[PDB]
């Protein structure tokens, strides 16, 4: 470039490429005669061939060309496993390992963190010698959450950066494209290969007034996720732009593009501004600030673009939301949730309080939360309910502890836990409640999906803001308005709080505290990375087999699933974690969450040949080793939720073949293509009332696949009868030759020694 900015601090060699960003705008731009949208400039000016690219919105798959990779330890094993099986000597673009996602809440900060290393050393050590070895930057257990560490370091204006967990798109808060992505997506960009995204819709949140009072930047996702619904953002990326966007800072707009992931949009984000500019200078970046304020024309929307969808929130009109119990999408008022909650049977008071994960863990977050605290302690009070604080990084803890704020939290009762997801995955020994117990918890988190968080189906879990989750932890319960109310506080009065009054970013500058990086050796020619043979907490993959070249005839149905199938259906998380880079120790809880439509039950499907109920792991399995090779049936928006990879190889692992549904979410059915089984969808989804359990399929005309053809598919009934419905898919050639080859893994091996 003729500027030598780096990427970042860990990387001071790599510079940011805006002069090529600019290029690709340039020439897109020409080629279409049209204004171009934030998101548009960012993705089409790192498109791999911008001249050539042909480019429909919804439409085409752009081969893009990422920044960076960054990765969580609950993804990051299987990733660098499959990396591993490619053969390649190092990583060709700048990656980060993240150990956060091992890491049980139990007693709090340092006595979980010590046990956790202790219970994972196999894991941690095989992350870190993989890391050194292939020139993978490695953020040590500890110290803080993969969004967080990214966003206090690694993001920046018009980067395009992918991450194998679904809220890398909080990463849109300091004006970046971010996108998760199941481990094979990562491994083509460390491969150095094309990575390829179905081009994106663009849908325009325009934010008008300023945000006053109780109200925070969460409200405005909690407004619009209720707006859209969990299907509302399938397909596009998410937009905010207007005079609004100016009234929120820098981590809370990564707030509202982190929870965009719960609307199942491709990623969120924000045009660059001041407050970008401020966030970048006190976080150590000033010069990338410098850098991008030259190219501030490109990291802003061109006048008068054009959005598919245009949404309008008034700021100003803005009031405190809580959205549950059950999907992020059921929004409430915090005026109204007590009403709701009697009418509708859910439990008042307020058993467990928790703030922070990387949602809501800014400096800003913990002060206001702390502002709140405060005022309940000048009046001797403390929280009614348990009360726990995850900070997001080692730096946010190091700095709110310094600044005084950490003790606030733990004088009205809260334990501060360690730097890591935490209950937010559900890793969480939990004890107030016996399971079963019918109980409410509101957190500052993002999903609060059954399960999601402690693995009780009966906890009523509700997301609001850090500040409403700290008033109502005193409050004991649903039933209180921050805003309206009046506590009795231990000197007999009443009073009422006060909106959180408190600093964006520190007077002072930021303490990133000590040991938290592993830096890669672009010496040690000789590491060595030794997956023990009968390790059960990782296993070395072996290659799936290339397609026979015949159709699929007489599948068998292993199960036909009744409404939603989330990943956690599909690949439970929880005890599951310790095995994710254990291929078949993890698909033993292949889809034991899913609902069988023939019996309304979770794990008992009929075998077909024996003609018992039971779990359908080893169903599989037996049909497996039977020779029977199997298919799923699904509803709608099949897949949604987490990204886990496992999601698609434990199927393919144990004998599936197809998975054909109404709809897929966008990372597991990208996950499907990779591991060579095949997405399909109903061409009329009445026709999933046509197949039952009972009846075989023939999908017929793989010989002849092709992009844009359907696929034929013939239901064989116990009595004869045959049907043929049509099928679609969304496969362009690339993909075709990974199903072809086995999985994409194996068709990136015929491209060397084949
Ligand atoms: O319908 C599809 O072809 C896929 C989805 C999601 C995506 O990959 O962007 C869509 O285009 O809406
Ligand atoms: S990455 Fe963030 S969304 Fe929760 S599971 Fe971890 S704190």
């Amino acid at each position: 470039q003729r500027a030598k900015v780096a990427m970042s601090h860990f990387e001071p060699h790599e510079y940011i490429r805006y002069d090529l960003l600019e290029k690709n705008i340039d020439i897109v731009r020409k080629r279409l005669n049209r204004p171009l949208t934030l998101s548009e400039k960012i993705v089409y000016g790192h498109l791999d061939d911008p001249a050539n690219q042909e480019i429909e919105r919804g439409k085409t798959y752009l081969r893009l060309r990422p920044d960076r990779v960054a990765m969580q330890d609950a993804t990051a094993q299987m990733a660098m496993l499959q990396f591993i099986s490619s053969g390649l000597p190092k990583v060709a673009v700048p990656s980060t390992i993240h150990c956060d996602h091992l890491i049980e809440a139990q007693l709090g900060g340092e006595k979980d963190l010590r046990r956790a290393k202790d219970i994972n050393q196999e894991v941690y050590n095989f992350l870190a010698t993989a890391g050194a070895k292939y020139g993978v930057g490695f953020w040590r257990p500890g110290s803080g959450i993969i969004h967080q560490i990214i966003l206090e370091n690694y993001a920046y204006p018009g980067v395009l950066l992918i991450g194998t967990d679904s809220h890398t798109p909080n990463g849109g808060g300091l004006g970046g494209i971010c996108i998760g992505v199941g481990g094979a997506d990562a491994v083509d960009v460390m491969a150095g290969i094309p990575w390829e995204l179905k081009c994106p819709k663009v849908i325009g949140v325009k934010l008008t007034g300023s945000l006053s009072g109780w109200t925070s930047p969460k409200d405005v996702i909690l407004k619009v996720a209720g707006i859209l619904t969990v299907k509302g953002g399938t397909g596009a990326i998410v937009e905010y732009h207007g005079p609004g966007v100016d009234s929120i800072s820098c981590t809370g707009m990564a707030t509202i593009c982190n929870m965009g992931a719960e609307i199942g949009a491709t990623t969120s984000v924000f045009p660059y501004n001041h407050r970008m500019k401020k966030y970048l200078s006190k976080t150590g970046r000033a010069d990338i600030a410098n850098l991008a304020d030259e190219f501030k024309d490109h990291l802003v929307p061109d006048p008068g673009c054009h959005y598919d969808q245009v949404i309008e929130i008034n700021l100003s009109e803005l009031k405190p939301h809580i959205n549950g119990p059950f999907t992020p999408d059921l929004a409430h008022p915090v005026a109204e949730v007590g009403s709701v909650a009697e009418k509708e049977g859910w439990p008042l008071d307020i058993r467990v309080g928790l703030i922070g994960s990387c949602t809501n863990s800014s400096y800003e977050d913990m002060g206001r939360s702390a502002a709140v605290a405060k005022q309940a302690l000048a009046h001797g009070l403390k929280c009614k309910s348990q009360f726990t604080i995850t900070p997001g990084s080692e730096q946010i803890r190091a700095t709110i502890e310094r600044d005084g704020y950490a003790q606030v939290l733990r004088d009205v009762g809260g334990i501060v836990l360690a730097n890591a997801c935490g209950p937010c995955i559900g890793q969480w020994d939990r004890k107030d409640i016996k399971k079963g117990e019918k109980n409410t918890i509101v957190t500052s988190y993002n999903r609060n999906f059954t399960g999601r968080n402690d693995a009780n189906p009966e906890t009523h879990a509700f997301v609001t803001s850090p500040e409403i989750v700290t008033a109502l932890a005193i409050a004991g319960t649903l039933k209180f308005n921050p805003e309206t109310d009046f506590l009795t506080g231990k000197d007999g009065k009443k009073f009422k709080l006060e909106a959180p009054d408190a600093d964006e970013l520190p007077r002072a500058e930021f303490d990133p505290g000590q040991d938290t990086y592993q830096h890669p050796p672009k010496d040690s020619s000789g590491q060595r990375v030794d997956v023990s043979p009968t390790s059960q907490r990782l296993q070395l993959l072996e290659p799936f087999d290339k397609w026979d070249g015949k159709d699929l005839e007489d599948l068998q149905i292993l199960i036909k699933v009744k409404g939603k199938c989330t990943t956690d259906h599909i690949s439970a998380a929880g005890p599951w974690l310790k095995f994710r880079g254990h291929l078949d120790n993890i698909s033993n809880n292949l889809l034991i969450g899913a609902i069988n439509i023939e019996n309304r039950k979770a794990n008992s499907v009929r075998n077909a040949v024996t003609q018992e109920f039971g779990p359908v792991p080893d169903t599989a399995r037996y049909y497996k080793q039977h020779g029977i090779r199997w298919v799923v049936i699904g509803d709608e928006n099949y897949g949604e939720g987490s990204s886990r990879e496992h999601s698609a190889l434990e199927p393919r692992h144990l004998g599936g073949r197809a998975i054909i549904t109404k709809s897929f979410a966008r990372i597991h059915e990208t996950n499907l293509k990779k591991q060579g089984l095949l997405p399909l969808t109903f061409a009329d989804p009445a026709d999933y009332n046509k197949i039952h359990p009972v009846d075989k399929l023939t999908i017929q005309g793989l010989k002849d696949f092709a992009p844009g053809k359907p696929l034929k598919c013939i239901i064989k009934h116990p009595n004869g009868t045959q049907e043929t419905i049509l099928l679609n898919h969304t496969f362009n050639e690339t993909q075709i030759e990974w199903f072809r080859a086995g999985s994409a893994l194996n068709r990136m091996k015929e491209l060397q020694q084949k």
